[PDB]
């Protein structure tokens, strides 16, 4: 774990605006997307080789509010002008959502919750994991940007509610995703300063690592040397001037553009379903049927209570983990400008007093959809995405169980002081939005509640799966010198909160690449 300190911007010494980067560069590795996985991957590779990271967004310094916990809601409330760190989008399902667009990626705009992946998911992932390396990597990340949180009144109230409601056992303070209640780590330090993936760039070699911001990567370049191989990428700067960055012998292009950005770039580059690409007149580099397929978004269902007595805003630290659903509570200040993506749509009531958001995330999820291009040529145009929430009934059964558990929390002695009226069961609270069915045994009513009140937990993943598009070493099958490392590689979520796993993944693969280069020297 790390110790509270200012956000470390030492890496600015090797950060450049794309307009300032050479028109044609040569490196050992080119990383597309300076995000959650991309940054630690880049830093790791730079320990020995020349690396260039290309990020479409700005430096975190351009948007000060992404640097503090009290800025979380603010970023979501800001209008999307195409340059802001929070990019808005709506799934085909009709659910509002957001993704990061800034150096550090989505780890720069998230809720800060940090957890290590469920230790039981590595065996069936399709990857032969080196567990000693996995833990060493978690430690590497944690010693730089993860903190043991301060005690917080509302989080403590939530902890008492979970324990009263049977979410056992109690793990005390622990980073591990395990059934029961615990206080986990956070990327926000004890002074409220946000730490993120960008700071992991400081772990790289300042003479080998170069970062380009405001760099929109539009296409991967290929050649037969002799076999199909990725040779570089084309990116554009704010002046509209296109640049090219190539990789040298044994080097590689690694796409870490995220669940949404990676499949989009692959499709735009001619790697995807042959009939789909041809229909849009995109030359086919390699037929890859699963690019953009298997897009998963864990559903979030919730209850907002408006206490008669004000509660203080807090950062999420207490987690109530069940096998089929994960829960927590967030307390915040009132507002008249809605944080996009918080509620599923714009027509939702606004809180004029402090409130508590009890959220429930369904495990998996088993349901999935796909990603398709909205523009066949412009990478700045958001792709179309559909998640098909609750299309798999097992997800729905888990939502029902999850919301019943929330009902239990609402019926605890712990939450009584927050009701406006002392009514039986879950009744008596001042609710903002859709309330739970009164009858806690009415399954059909809970299914309707789950379907009509659903929102995104913002932990979408998939779209470029290991075993479908990638192999066990994260290489895009059939293409040399090309890998994918980010949240797009697996169908199920690694824990209640995935950033820890994706941060680890970046360096993990980086180390695997270095070990591979060592053997071939
Ligand atoms: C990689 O890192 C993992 C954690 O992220 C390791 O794991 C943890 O390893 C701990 C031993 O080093 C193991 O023991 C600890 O917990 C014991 C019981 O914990 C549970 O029950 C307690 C009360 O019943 C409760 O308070 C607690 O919150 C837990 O619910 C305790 O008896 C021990 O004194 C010790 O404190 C952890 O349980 C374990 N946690 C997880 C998430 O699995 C992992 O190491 C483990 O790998 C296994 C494959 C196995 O070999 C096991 O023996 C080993 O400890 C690390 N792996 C590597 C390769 O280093
Ligand atoms: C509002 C919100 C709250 C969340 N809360 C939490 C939490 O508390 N804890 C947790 O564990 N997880 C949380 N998550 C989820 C977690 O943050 C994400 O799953 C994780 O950051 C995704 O990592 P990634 O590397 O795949 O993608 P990203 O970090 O998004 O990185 C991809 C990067 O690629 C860039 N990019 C995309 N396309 C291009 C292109 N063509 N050219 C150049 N650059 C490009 C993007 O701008 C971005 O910086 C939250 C997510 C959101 C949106
Ligand atoms: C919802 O998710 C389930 C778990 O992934 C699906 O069932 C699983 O389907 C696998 C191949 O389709 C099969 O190997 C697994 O054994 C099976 N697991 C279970 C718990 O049965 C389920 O798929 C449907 O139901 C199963 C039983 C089969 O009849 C499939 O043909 C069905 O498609 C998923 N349901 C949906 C709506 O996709
Ligand atoms: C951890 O993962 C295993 C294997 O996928 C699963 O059986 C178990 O339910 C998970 N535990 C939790 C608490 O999510
Ligand atoms: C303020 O919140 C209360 C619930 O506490 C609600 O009844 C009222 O309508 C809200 N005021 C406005 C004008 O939205």
């Amino acid at each position: 774990l790390a110790t509270t300190s200012d956000h470390d911007f030492s890496y600015l010494s090797f950060a450049y605006d794309a307009t300032d980067l050479e028109l044609e560069g040569s490196y050992d590795y080119v990383i597309v997307g300076g995000g959650t996985s991309g940054c630690p991957l880049a830093a790791t590779l730079s320990e020995k080789y020349k690396v260039l990271v290309l990020e479409r967004g700005s430096l975190p310094t351009a948007y000060p509010n992404v640097l503090t916990a009290d800025g979380f809601v603010y970023n979501l409330q800001q209008e999307d002008d195409g340059k802001t760190p929070v990019e808005r989008f709506v799934s085909e399902d009709g659910i509002d959502n957001v993704r990061g667009r800034v150096l550090g990626g989505t780890s720069i705009i998230n809720a800060g919750v940090y957890a290590r992946a469920n230790t039981s998911i590595y065996s069936a992932s399709g990857v032969d994991w080196d567990m000693d390396l996995v833990n060493q990597t978690y430690e590497w990340v944690e010693d730089t940007i993860v903190y043991k949180p301060n005690s917080q009144s509302w989080q403590s109230v939530t902890k008492t509610a979970f324990l009263e409601a049977g979410v056992h056992p109690n793990h005390g303070f622990s980073l591990d995703h395990e059934e029961g209640t615990r206080i986990t780590g956070s990327t926000f330090d004890n002074k409220g300063t946000r730490h993120a993936a960008d700071e992991l760039l400081n772990k790289g070699n300042s003479n080998n690592l170069r970062v380009g911001v405001h760099a929109s990567v539009e296409k991967i370049i290929f050649s037969n040397a002799p076999g199909l191989t990725a040779t570089g990428v084309i990116y554009r700067d704010s002046n509209g001037t296109p640049h090219q960055a190539f990789v040298r012998s044994k080097g590689e292009v690694i796409v870490s553009a995220g669940t949404i950005g990676t499949p989009q770039l692959l499709l735009l580059s001619g790697v995807g379903p042959e009939s789909y690409l041809s229909s849009l007149n995109i030359p086919v580099v390699l037929s890859h049927p699963y690019v953009g397929q298997f897009l998963h978004d864990n559903p979030r269902n919730f209850i907002n209570i408006l206490p008669p007595n004000p509660i203080e805003p807090t950062i999420v630290t207490v987690l109530g983990i069940s096998n089929d659903f994960y829960q927590c509570s967030f307390s915040s200040l009132p507002f008249t400008t809605p944080p996009f993506g918080f509620f599923p749509s714009s027509s939702y009531p606004l809180p004029n007093s402090t409130f508590a958001h009890f959220a429930s995330k369904v495990a998996g999820p088993l349901s999935y959809g796909s990603l398709t291009l909205k523009s066949s040529s412009n990478v700045r145009v958001s792709p179309n995405v559909k998640f098909n929430y609750y299309s798999n009934l097992t997800d729905l059964s888990h939502c029902v169980s999850g919301m019943k558990k929330i009902g239990e929390l609402l019926s605890t002695d712990a939450l009584k002081p927050y009701k406006v009226e002392d009514l039986p069961g879950v009744e008596g609270f001042n609710i903002l939005g859709i309330p739970l069915p009164k009858d806690q045994t009415d399954d059909a009513a809970f299914e309707t509640f789950c379907r009509e009140s659903v929102a995104s937990y913002w932990h979408y993943h998939g779209g470029c799966l290991v075993g479908k598009v990638l192999d066990g070493d994260f290489r895009v099958t059939g293409i040399n010198a090309l890998r994918v490392v980010d949240g797009s590689t697996f169908p199920y979520t690694p824990a209640s909160h995935p950033q820890g796993f994706y941060l680890m993944l970046g360096r993990y693969v980086g180390i695997k690449i270095l070990q591979e280069r060592s053997a071939s020297d």
